């Protein structure tokens, strides 16, 4: 299905480095990431829809240093996001590809918020995908 959040702008709240952009999070390959730096909670990484956008799905490719509690949340706000609607919340994640339908909603943004680790690294998403 068709990813609006393809090659789209994206912020995280940190990066491990150069390598592990919050842009790799959102170029349709399984072998780039984004990665936030390491042993320090919360993180975060959004995408920048560029417009106003129906959105009732997010596909998330976890790498191994995954959340097992974040939530998904998406914002309508036309500047610099800092309203934030929860969509989905878990502290049962175990990584892979968590594939989350919601009901559907008007949003210029989409984020990720982690707050466990299910490792001792940071969190790493090679993809993460939106339709709607």
């Amino acid at each position: 299905h068709h990813n609006l959040a393809l090659n789209k702008t994206a912020t995280a709240s940190s990066i491990e480095g150069a390598g592990f952009e919050a842009s790799r999070a959102f170029d349709g390959s399984s072998t780039t990431r984004w990665a936030s730096a390491e042993g320090v909670d919360p993180q975060w990484i959004y995408v920048n829809l560029g417009s106003s956008q129906t959105v009732n799905r997010v596909k998330l490719n976890w790498e191994a240093a995954y959340a097992s509690s974040y939530t998904i949340q998406v914002s309508n706000d036309s500047g610099t996001p800092t309203n934030w609607t929860t969509v989905y919340t878990t502290t049962t994640g175990d990584g892979g590809i968590d594939d989350i339908t919601f009901t559907a909603r008007t949003a210029k943004y989409v984020r990720v918020h982690g707050t466990v680790r299910g490792t001792p690294y940071g969190y790493s998403l090679w993809e993460f995908e939106v339709y709607g």
